[PDB]
């Protein structure tokens, strides 16, 4: 009674921006928008519906007011989604929507689910970092706690640092995410894995005009230029990264639909991708964001392959330094790295990211028939996600 | 690849404290990660294992606000001061969290993720009281379209009573029970093992420290209680037939327990002690809301291909005598085999906690019996219920 997790389908909301093209819409509500759109993109092919899905699990980081209690779930009901499914919701911060699908894949594995739905959902413009924690941070900790950890903005400072990462250095690394980003959708590469999401069209204020405006495009796109970023002013005084060199805050969501390989097939389902090697690893406090370079190193250990091997990486851009210090330990080939862009430009719904990886890689590797993508990121408390797939 | 073969290790934990009672002076944070540590510490007495060898852990917490926020599974780690290397994930599925959580970490080890993992559990209500995750106006917190009638608790308490035909009487007896077993564990033993006196700040009859840090080993919620007594206290609801003695206490608490593949553990020297025969999360009728342990419970019988009558032993959250004896109406299991030590009516309910402490309770009790078979299922919000079958080695 075990069995064998493989992708049959994927599909993310375009990424909104803050109080940009979906900041009308409930967290709830997207969230449910697009797990209803997996189902029904599977549904197109085979007899799939949505009460075959037995188990939901959603990445979700600031876990307040529209989403507090359990936010999968949630969704999923306000959806008008079957009340027999069950759903959980995960936090390992920014890796949240990432190690979903490694849960999902797990109690396949184990036999407890066939049919399985991993997603992440963040809405920034309407629960903002921060929102789940009274204003006195310094209460969140144990008076006990000395461990270095640092901000995430003096992290990416830190890590640089340590890399000898310079302001030109990510300002160019930030050019060229808004570069290939803007080149993906202007050959349409994000076509497939989009879900156009219906959405209140709101006035100059933030109210509602009655419109139900239909969205389909990253909102974060945005003509750039090296002397552009140049102009722009640090977050931090005496720091490298800007808004030009760090991820965008974002509204969005994605759904990533998985089953036993021989379930897929029976409903005549198409198995796409195999997880080959997945971790969750703790990083290095004091640098804080530099744990891809842990989690890649880890699965590529247990895939037993080499960073050559991978044809397509997705290493999420909180923060150009956090990339740029990878590819300085790893030296991979970057024209094999966020080839489609990254969160620098496309934006970051914290607990969406890390399914819309997954997504945006698989999807990738099908477009340019390639096989091995590795999917790697960063996150708060020193953590990193890590997963090899592998096309089938 | 290389997939791998889930078994429990070591399961251990905290006295399970009143609001405001004898752990309401730990920060959420330190009494997850004493517990933490607990576990690893346990499996360390036999063994070479130390907290670096766990790869991922896996908490369950219900309120994840202030203290509670930011992934209390990783910051209750490294506050205690274990590895840094070691992941770690928080979850919510309601009052099903922390047994939800034991399911993940065995799915990542089925799936050859990681060799060595602990799922547990950590709720301070006392400290982070529920609702604080959310704005006054709670009508916020669903999109305007909303209408499902998916009913509040204890409303849902008095609808499956009615449902069921429940009575006042009926739940005052229930409610005796649990108070009575709860009594009979503790004057025979029988949580002894299972539990890890946890050191805690001494505070005052204000809610301020007194510099005393006293080490604190038994459950609170236990109190001399009888018929009488049940009947003179006063419905939660107008109308209704649950009261304070018939539903789940406040409380906080935290549990652990350990995972391994069986070739790792039998490596390192530890002893299989059970496994998950069959699990589930389903989803449960929004109208009568807490209802599921119904649809769990079937579940994992159906996938275990079992009957009622092959479990040894249940476990059953009280959050509402109700849901307990709906479910037994239903299921027509023999109540000798339930909730055998008390529930969480007298025993208390640290919401995000209870789902661990539930198996880690279980497992303890059928090795004490000596018996093989255990059933864990709970009710919980957004109508959605845990299961678990699990088995001894
Ligand atoms: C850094 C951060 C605060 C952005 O700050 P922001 O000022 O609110 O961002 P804005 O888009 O409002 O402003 C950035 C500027 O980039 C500028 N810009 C970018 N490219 C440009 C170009 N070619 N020419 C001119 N300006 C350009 C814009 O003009 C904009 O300023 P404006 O308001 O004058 O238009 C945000 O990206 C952030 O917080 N990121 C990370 C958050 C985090 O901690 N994430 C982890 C989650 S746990
Ligand atoms: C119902 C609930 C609010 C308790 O209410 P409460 O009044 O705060 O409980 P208290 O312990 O303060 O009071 C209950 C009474 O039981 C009484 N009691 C119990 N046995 C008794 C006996 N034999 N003789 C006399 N009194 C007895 C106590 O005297 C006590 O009243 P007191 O303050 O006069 O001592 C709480 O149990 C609850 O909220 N439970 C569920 C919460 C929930 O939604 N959980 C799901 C999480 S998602």
């Amino acid at each position: 009674s075990m069995g064998y997790p493989v992708i049959v389908e994927a599909t993310r909301s375009p990424i909104g921006k803050r109080n940009g093209w979906l900041s009308g819409l409930h967290a709830t509500e997207l969230l449910g928008a697009v797990q209803k759109a997996v189902v029904d993109k599977a549904g197109i092919q085979s007899g799939l519906h949505a009460g075959d899905v037995e188990q939901v699990i959603g990445g979700c980081v600031t876990q307040f007011g529209e989403q507090s209690n359990n936010i999968s779930r949630v969704a999923w009901l306000t959806a008008g989604l079957p009340e027999h499914v069950g759903a959980t919701t995960v936090d390992c911060q920014s890796g949240s929507g990432q190690q979903a699908n490694h849960l999902i894949a797990g109690l396949i594995a184990a036999g407890a689910i066939d049919v399985g739905i991993a997603c992440g959902i963040e809405a920034m413009s309407r629960v903002g970092l921060g929102a789940n924690a009274g204003p006195d941070r310094s209460l969140i900790r144990a008076q006990s706690w000395d461990i270095d950890l640092p901000n995430q903005f003096e992290a990416a400072e830190r890590i640089a640092k340590r890399r000898g990462i310079t302001r030109e250095d990510v300002d160019v690394f930030g050019l060229e995410s808004q570069r290939r980003a803007q080149r993906a959708w202007a050959e349409g590469r994000f076509d497939r894995e989009i879900s156009p999401i219906q959405a209140p069209v709101l006035d100059e204020q933030n109210q509602p005009t009655g419109e139900r405006r239909l969205v389909f495009r990253d909102q974060g796109l945005r003509e750039t230029t090296m002397a552009g970023l140049g102009e722009l002013k640090p977050v931090l005084e005496g720091g490298i990264h800007t808004a030009g060199t760090s991820s965008q805050i974002s509204d969005g969501a994605a759904a990533v639909l998985w089953m036993d390989e021989a379930v897929a097939r029976a409903h005549g389902l198409t198995p796409r991708a195999r997880i080959v090697a997945q971790a969750l690893v703790g990083a290095e406090p004091y640098y804080h964001l530099d744990g891809p370079v842990q989690s890649t190193a880890k699965v590529l250990e247990k895939a037993g392959m080499k960073i050559g091997d991978i044809d397509i990486v997705e290493i999420n851009e909180a923060f150009a330094s956090v990339v740029l210090s990878w590819a300085r330990v790893h030296e991979p080939d970057m024209d094999r790295v966020n080839v489609n862009g990254g969160a620098i430009a496309l934006g970051h719904p914290v607990g969406c990211t890390g399914s819309r990886l997954i997504t945006t890689a698989l999807h990738e590797l099908e477009r340019t028939d390639q096989s091995l993508a590795l999917i790697t990121m960063c996150a708060g408390g020193a953590l990193s996600t890590g997963t090899i797939i592998e096309r089938i």
